[PDB]
């Protein structure tokens, strides 16, 4: 037993404690208050974010908050945030419970908001349409599957084709619980198309981010509770090799990809017991990671914000945009910041 205390300390970062990385010129972005987990930023600057998701076990300030996904236009110089309206009649909005985001723009330019959706206990993946003069996301299609038990976020490579996480192998959050708690380690991804839907890694302590890089040769896959990030090379049918591991001494939570670069910029829990465990007295900090160079031997880590949650409290994903820098939370703020 003494063995399965240190890997909970381990795996939790129990004694985790943060160095501050101060940016001067940082705003919280007023209207976002019970959670922004997860966020995308089309190239033309205009920002999707998720907020308001309920999880199970998972800290909220209004239980009774709805989902919604919000829009930001990261070319105003204040910017301010609206919700975005779902239109159609082929989602139940009552259950909406919004979690991973990713987007897709086909040829035609068409812009796709994919959405992991966790109504009560199920788990589906949302297909809108963006409309973006009606600021409105035309529901497509609801997507489910037995090998996606438990999305926590997927990145799309077509309107409806993506990578899926599933954090947990259980459904039930009871079994969850436990399975997260013993360290299982059977999360899994799952690759979705309309004609094919298999696994394509497995074996996973809590995969949570997910994405790819620009050319779309790589996925990169955060292993939260092991501290990891996986590269895996990308091939032509869709399955996918391991390729590197990179190790860290904080909780990777999700992965955003600048376009120009393709480096990774990673929203991150230094201390798992203080995001999983909330306590008002001890809140979770953040912790913003830039990642570039992913390929080579020594590949340049820098933390680029970091806190011990006097102002943005439970980082999960960052994102960067013509100079600035968007954190989101996975039940709190969000703060929009010079670099
Ligand atoms: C409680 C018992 C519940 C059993 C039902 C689940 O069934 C179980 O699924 C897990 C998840 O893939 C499998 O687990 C398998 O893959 C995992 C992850 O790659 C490996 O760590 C494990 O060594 C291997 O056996 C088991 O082979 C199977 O027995
Ligand atoms: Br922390
Ligand atoms: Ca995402
Ligand atoms: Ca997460």
């Amino acid at each position: 037993f003494d063995r399965q205390k240190s890997s909970f300390q381990t795996r939790f970062n129990v004694h985790r404690e943060v160095t501050p990385v101060e940016l001067p010129n940082c705003n919280l972005v007023k209207g976002i208050d019970n959670g922004s987990e997860d966020l995308e930023i089309l190239p033309n600057g205009l920002a999707f974010i998720s907020s308001g998701g309920k999880y199970p076990g998972i800290m909220s300030f209004d239980p009774d908050k709805s989902g919604k996904i919000l829009l930001m236009d990261l070319n105003e110089k204040e910017p301010a945030v609206s919700e975005l309206e779902i239109i159609g009649n082929t989602l139940d909005i009552s259950s909406f419970n919004p979690w991973g985001i990713s987007t897709f723009i086909d040829d035609d330019n068409t812009v796709y908001l994919l959405v992991v959706n966790r109504p009560g206990s199920s788990s589906t993946v949302e297909v809108f349409k963006f409309q973006e003069e009606e600021k409105s996301l035309l529901h497509l299609k609801t997507i489910r599957h037995k090998l996606l038990p438990s999305v926590n976020d997927i990145v799309a490579v077509g309107p409806e084709h993506f990578y899926a996480t599933n954090d947990h192998y259980f459904i039930d959050p009871y079994l969850k619980s436990w399975e997260m708690h013993l360290g299982l380690a059977w999360s899994f991804v799952t690759y979705y198309s309309p004609n094919d839907v298999r696994v394509v890694a497995e074996g996973f302590d809590s995969a949570n981010g997910i994405n790819i890089s620009p050319d779309g040769k790589y996925v990169y896959i955060a292993e939260l509770l092991a501290h990891k990030i996986h590269v895996y090379e990308k091939h032509a049918n869709w399955t996918l090799t391991p390729l590197r591991v990179l190790s860290f001494d904080t909780l990777v939570d999700n992965i955003s990809v600048d376009p120009v670069t393709g480096d990774l910029w990673v929203g991150c829990h230094p201390n798992g017991m203080r995001i999983f465990f909330y306590d008002a007295e001890n809140p979770p900090g953040s912790e913003v990671l830039r990642i570039q160079d992913i390929l080579s031997e020594e590949p340049k880590v820098t933390v680029v914000y970091a806190e011990n949650g006097t102002v943005l409290q439970g980082s999960s994903v960052a994102a960067v945009y013509k100079g600035k820098l968007l954190i989101g939370t996975v039940f709190h703020k969000a703060l929009y910041c010079d670099l």
